[PDB]
């Protein structure tokens, strides 16, 4: 194995070379490129990633920073997180319009709510403010045409309504919405947020895709059937956005009802996504070339989003970091590959370096899979999220709110 994690000093000098290769394939801060997105769409055969994987990278690199300390990518991250927010400073820029889904909003949302947690430098007095954006993104999700009376109400997965999946309600665009809520919550201490947060959760749990035996999360139903056609694949980022944003409401509200929600999903995750300690992607990965490259980032959002969880809800420490350390292990076991000697692919619990290329891919999502796991291992050492007792981002009133947004033609 070429990185070394068994000390603190070891895991930050490979969380700094995992950071550097990730960033070889971002081309964003260079002449005549776009900041913020990775190569790509593969719609345009641009390269491989979706806009919403870059807001999936920037948040990696504000986490990077927060468990390292070095902020060597600081103002390339700014930039990109920035370059994105639209005219209307809510991660809606129309050039994207067919990226336009709560969910790729979402993961814009959450990187600048990370940002306003981990205290992530402000951008200039005159752009928008981290917690202004997750706020903006936020309002919009809570705009009244996003909640109609389908299903009893939930987030459908896209925005516009001509975009193809647009019948679809889905787990991951509300449990964006619903961690969202939920870490608003706790930043601002402003209980509407937090209404809003238990009505998304209380949704996904009466609509069955929570499982109300085992815990599982299933993927979504279409309108059209009630939402009763579930899609019972079980991706590994929407049970661990759901065990975050509950982490969240459980530290917020103090309520054994989100403790034992908490519980619940993490047992569920333990059992399901933990194989022999390492996070498998269940849908998909059981044979190599089926998974897609949206898939390929999830198990880094686990590791990350799950190592936060240990800060705010302490009580599960001891159930998560043995595992996430496993599942760390056998991450950087594989990253062996050439030409470096250190390439990481994507299968983890197998024990074998894998050529990205396998799923079709130059291997950015894996690459960020391993940076987020190897970081996440300094979770011990790093400061839980602020609040606004601490932080240093600013909010607006009328985030999301302006005359031009998207909802005032809808
Ligand atoms: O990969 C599982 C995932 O597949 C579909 O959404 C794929 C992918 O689309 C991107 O554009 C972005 O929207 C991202 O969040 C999403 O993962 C969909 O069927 C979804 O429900 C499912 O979880
Ligand atoms: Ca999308
Ligand atoms: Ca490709």
């Amino acid at each position: 194995q070429y990185y070394k994690i068994d000390t603190k000093e070891e895991i930050l000098e490979s969380a700094r070379t995992l950071a550097y290769d990730m960033m070889l394939f971002y081309k964003g801060n260079q002449s005549g490129e776009i900041p913020g997105i990775l190569p790509g769409p593969p719609t345009e055969h641009k390269g491989d990633y979706y806009w919403w994987e870059g807001g999936a990278m920037m948040g990696t690199y504000v986490d990077y920073w927060h468990l390292t300390g070095d902020p060597s990518y600081n103002h390339v991250i700014m930039e990109g997180m920035l370059h994105q927010v639209g005219p209307n400073a809510d991660y809606q820029p129309p050039n994207h319009t067919a990226s336009l889904g709560n969910d790729d909003q979402g993961f814009w949302g959450m990187s600048a709510m990370l940002a306003a947690e981990n205290k992530f430098p402000n951008p200039p007095d005159d752009k928008p403010q981290w917690l202004a954006l997750a706020q903006a993104v936020w309002t919009t999700q809570a705009s009244p045409e996003r909640h109609d009376g389908t299903c009893n109400g939930g987030l459908r997965w896209q925005i516009p309504p001509t975009n193809a999946g647009y019948n679809y309600k889905n787990t991951i665009a509300n449990a964006c919405f619903f961690d969202l809520g939920a870490r608003l919550a706790r930043y601002t201490k402003n209980n509407t947020y937090a209404e809003w947060a238990e009505k998304i959760f209380d949704w996904l749990y009466a609509v069955g895709y929570i499982d109300h035996e085992t815990w599982a999360v299933y993927d979504g139903g279409h309108v059209e059937h009630n939402c009763t056609d579930i899609n019972r694949a079980q991706f590994s980022y929407n049970a661990a956005l759901l065990l975050h944003g509950a982490a969240f409401m459980w530290n917020y509200t103090e309520d054994q009802k989100w403790k034992d929600r908490v519980d619940n999903l993490l047992t569920g995750i333990l059992r399901d996504f933990f194989k022999d300690g390492v996070v498998f992607e269940i849908p998909c990965e059981g044979r190599q070339g089926a998974c897609t490259a949206d898939m390929l980032t999830f198990k880094g959002y686990v590791h990350r989003w799950m190592a936060v969880v240990t800060q705010i809800a302490p009580h599960t420490k001891d159930r998560i970091l043995p595992v996430l350390r496993t599942s760390a292990e056998a991450a950087v076991k594989q990253c062996v590959g050439p030409p470096t000697g250190r390439r990481c692919g994507f299968y983890w619990k197998s024990g074998k370096f894998v050529d990205p290329s396998v799923d079709h891919t130059s291997g950015a999502g894996e690459a960020m899979s391993v940076l987020a796991a190897v970081s996440s291992l300094l979770i011990e050492y790093a400061e839980p999220p602020a609040t606004n007792e601490t932080g240093i981002s600013r909010g607006d009133p009328n985030a999301g709110m302006r005359s031009r947004g998207a909802a005032q033609h809808f």
